[PDB]
């Protein structure tokens, strides 16, 4: 039942959202980072200074060795380990046990985060980007094949402790307001989408829309930031700077290298622009927009100052709609209908004159054009 899954995510501010899972017989409990940017399920399986527990394959009677090594690189770090299968279940998830591929992590480099409270990663994207190749069936594909869990999940990430929900197999309408707006999944590898327009405080960034999606645009729960191609990042930083040029920010602030601080309760939110991303819609010449507030992209780093990191950053690998974007929203990963839905979440943060929004319909032409090939 869906209420069972409401509030099944936890985390620490800026350290990742995780769901509880059990691997093996008898069940070993682990906290697993929810990652829509990858397709491998992997767990700490050897001692590590940042780990408080790990998978113990020797203690599981249902463990099978696949007798294959694996390496998974990401933007932020990488791990290697050994491939196996085992029985997996999600306590605040559907009432099922599946046999799934699990990579036992045996070494890693800048992967685990000290104090984050998670010991593994659930990659929820498609087999096309699984390591070492697309025949290593991802967890969610195993789940759907082996149970009657519908081929859909949703993510409500509640930011600024963190919490939220991963609704497995469905949409929980008590968790958002207004209507869901859907964008096509362009290709089933990452959750790839097409951005057709960008506005900052209502002013069109006016770039060729190909720039927004060079060389892809994805929805990624495992990445903190809004990550933007170089040209777009520069255009956007230039606008955000102009809008806030009432105030003094070291150039390292704009690079996420340094924090800005304000006497508690005096953050000048009004001087930071809203950002609207327009997404390709479901119908011919249809688009919709999602609007994010400064509070999403100025992330509080916890002295009686309020201090913040700038959480829009540059990318050489396309646009990444990270938790910065997703925190405003209820996000439906509707794999069965090849689409991603956005609605404003019931847990949206509160500006007192401005609102995170999902609005449509808009008309926009040759959204063809925006796709990078
Ligand atoms: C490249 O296009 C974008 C796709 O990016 C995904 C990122 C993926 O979501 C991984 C998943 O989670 C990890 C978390 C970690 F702590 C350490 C990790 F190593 C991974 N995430 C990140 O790489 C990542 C994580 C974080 C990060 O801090 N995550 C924490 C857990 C967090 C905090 C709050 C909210 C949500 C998450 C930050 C960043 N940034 C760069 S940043 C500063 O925000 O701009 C990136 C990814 O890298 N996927 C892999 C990939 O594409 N690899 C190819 C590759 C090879 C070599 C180099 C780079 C890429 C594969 C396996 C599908």
């Amino acid at each position: 039942s869906f209420v069972e899954m409401v509030d099944n995510l936890r985390g620490k501010s800026g350290q990742g959202y995780y769901v509880e899972m059990t691997v093996g017989s008898p069940p070993q409990t682990l906290n697993i980072l929810v990652d829509t940017g990858s397709s491998n399920f992997a767990v700490g399986a050897a001692p590590h200074p940042f780990l408080h527990r790990y998978y113990q394959r020797q203690l599981s009677s249902t463990y099978r060795d696949l007798r294959k090594g694996v390496y998974v690189p990401y933007t932020q770090g990488k791990w290697e380990g050994e491939l196996g299968t085992d029985l997996v279940s999600i306590p605040h998830g559907p009432n099922v046990t599946v046999r799934a591929n699990i990579a036992a992590i045996t070494e890693s480099d800048k992967f685990f985060i000290n104090g984050s409270n998670w010991e593994g990663i659930l990659g929820l994207a498609y087999a096309e980007i699984a390591r070492p190749d697309d025949s290593l069936e991802p967890f969610f594909d195993s789940l759907v094949k082996q149970t009657h869990v519908p081929n859909l999940f949703s993510l409500q990430l509640c930011g600024a402790s963190v919490g939220g929900s991963m609704i497995i197999g469905g949409i929980d309408h008590s968790l958002y307001t207004g209507s869901l707006w859907y964008t096509p999944i362009r290709r089933e590898w990452y959750y790839e989408v097409i951005i057709v327009r960008v506005e900052i405080n209502g002013q069109d960034l006016k770039m060729d829309c190909k720039e927004y999606n060079y060389d892809k645009s994805i929805v990624d729960s495992g990445t903190t930031n809004l990550r933007l191609p170089k040209k777009v990042f520069e255009a956007a930083v230039k606008s955000i700077k102009a809008a806030s040029s009432t105030e003094k920010f070291p150039d390292g602030f704009w690079l996420g290298e340094q924090l800005v601080c304000w006497q508690a309760g005096t953050t000048p939110w009004n001087i930071f622009p809203v950002i609207s991303l327009y997404l390709m819609g479901e119908v011919t010449n249809q688009s919709f927009r999602i609007t994010i507030l400064p509070q999403q992209y100025l992330r509080p780093v916890e002295s009686q100052d309020d201090c913040y990191k700038f959480a829009i950053s540059q990318s050489s690998t396309g646009t990444v709609m990270g938790a910065v974007i997703m925190e405003g929203f209820y996000v439906v990963f509707d794999r069965a209908r090849k689409r991603i839905g956005f609605a404003v979440s019931a847990c949206h943060v509160h500006d007192e004159f401005r609102t995170a929004a999902v609005e449509g319909p808009f008309v926009t032409l040759d959204m063809e054009d925006c796709g990078y090939n």
